[PDB]
């Protein structure tokens, strides 16, 4: 049977590798590779591709004579293969951070957290008025004691000076409504705002926060063009204003949002933070593991299982912890979907459901294999053959899954 299990493993690994590669090319071709969803999926696929390819290399290490010798390149392959193992876990954790944040925090919140900055503690602004969050003014009393109270009425609860991230969102949402009220009352801004789609409306609100209604109104020809959906020409005119000269970066992002329609400008910035979770963090982990092996376990290409001293827990450790956290995220996401978002049916909530549905489908497929790992008749043959199939086709499931989310 052992030969059968080996044949299935090579067959599966081939299939999953091809599947992953096809999915990756798909995501690269897409114009949506700009979206944050697709950046994570593509990186997730890459992380998976690398592991499958390394598997075939690892197969060469296996032959006894190389296994025994513990050659230098042998050790590199084992470490590399393990690195990609952690990469897989952390990228999956990547998707889970995104999904969780996707429901709890709106796009417009994220845009103006990059552009004006988020401060969770009470601070005094430039002219000395107490301000918290994304540019929210509490009151103009000189006594911070009074300010703590003013925040409490706003939030509903006693604050002691420091508000939760979810609370800042409520403050921010309030400000956005105020901005819209102002926009609708403005004779110049109103026709333009009403014609714009949701993403561009956000970009208009961005300028309102920085310049004011009166300031944004001053852009007569840019807004005319905006209204006539002449986005390329509208962008040209927006630069010429000195707003651009004084704050190029924020202006470029806001202007670019007018052109495209998308969040691409802000999404790139967000993506670097995911990148660290997926490739950045597992690298110190694997380095620490490799030192451990050099110190007490220099045998057998680093793949020897010795009972022994636990060195594999240096990388296995974080893999386990990352998983638990994802469960906590999932637990919170599912509850939110029942709790507030039953009746919502927005563009975001539909996708989040579709994702959660797919996660639930994905999670037993990958999970059973670990369950079978802890616990060890014709039915014994069925255990091994099942194992051989699940591990080998692990990659294929990921390819299908990523594609399903993208759709
Ligand atoms: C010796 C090696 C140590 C090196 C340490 C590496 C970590 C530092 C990395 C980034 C710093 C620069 C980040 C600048 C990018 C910020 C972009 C942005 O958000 O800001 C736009 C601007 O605020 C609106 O005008
Ligand atoms: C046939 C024998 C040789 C073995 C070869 C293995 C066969 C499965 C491999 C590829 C399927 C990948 C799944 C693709 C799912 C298509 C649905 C999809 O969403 O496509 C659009 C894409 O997401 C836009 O970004
Ligand atoms: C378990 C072994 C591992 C091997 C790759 N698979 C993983 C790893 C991780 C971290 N999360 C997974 O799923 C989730 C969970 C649990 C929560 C959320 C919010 C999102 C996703 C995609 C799977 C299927
Ligand atoms: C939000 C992610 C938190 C990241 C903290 C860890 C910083 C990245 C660690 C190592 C990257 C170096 C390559």
């Amino acid at each position: 049977h052992y030969h059968v299990a080996a044949i299935i493993n090579y067959l599966g690994h081939c299939i999953s590798l091809v599947a992953l590669l096809v999915a990756f090319v798909l995501f690269l071709r897409a114009r949506s590779i700009r979206c944050l969803r697709n950046i994570i999926h593509a990186n997730l696929i890459a992380a998976f591709i690398l592991r499958n390819a390394t598997w075939f290399v690892v197969q060469l290490t296996m032959s006894p004579e190389v296994h025994q010798s513990n050659v230098g390149w042998c050790r590199l392959v084992t470490a590399a293969y393990n690195y990609f193992h952690v990469t897989n876990f952390f990228w999956m954790f990547g998707e889970g951070c995104y999904l969780h944040t996707a429901i709890v925090l709106t796009n417009i919140f994220e845009m103006l957290r990059i552009d004006e900055g988020l401060r969770l503690k009470i601070y005094k602004d430039t002219e000395g008025y107490y301000t918290i969050g994304i540019g929210h003014l509490l009151t103009k009393s000189p006594s911070l004691s009074v300010a703590k109270s003013e925040l409490d009425k706003a939030i509903g609860r006693n604050s002691n000076g420091v508000i939760t991230k979810d609370e800042a969102e409520k403050l921010f949402n309030q400000d956005v409504d105020a901005a819209v009220r102002g926009i609708l009352r403005n004779a110049k801004l109103k026709p333009v705002y009403d014609s714009l789609d949701a993403v561009r409306r956000s970009a208009l609100i961005n300028m309102v926060f920085q310049m004011g209604e009166t300031g944004v109104a001053g852009f007569t020809n840019s807004l005319r063009m905006l209204q006539q959906k002449r986005w390329d020409e509208a962008a040209v005119n927006l630069a010429k204003s000195r707003w651009y000269n004084q704050t190029p970066n924020r202006a470029k992002r806001v202007i670019a949002t007018f052109r495209t329609g998308t969040w691409d400008a802000y999404d790139r910035l967000r993506a670097w933070m995911f990148i660290c979770i997926g490739w950045g963090v597992p690298f110190p982990i694997i380095v620490a593991w490799a030192i451990g092996k050099l110190y007490y376990d220099n045998e057998k290409c680093w793949a020897g299982k010795r009972p022994g001293v636990y060195t594999d827990y240096i990388y296995q450790g974080p893999m386990a912890l990352v998983l638990l956290i994802n469960f906590i995220f999932l637990f919170n996401i599912v509850r939110i979907l029942m709790t507030k978002l039953r009746a919502s049916t927005t563009s975001e909530t539909i996708q989040a459901r579709k994702a959660v549905k797919a996660t639930l489908v994905l999670l037993p497929l990958l999970g059973i294999t670990y369950m079978l790992a802890f616990v060890n008749e014709v039915s014994r043959v069925v255990f091994i053959y099942f194992n051989a199939f699940l591990e080998s086709f692990q990659g294929f499931f990921v390819s299908v899954f990523a594609c399903f989310l993208n759709s």
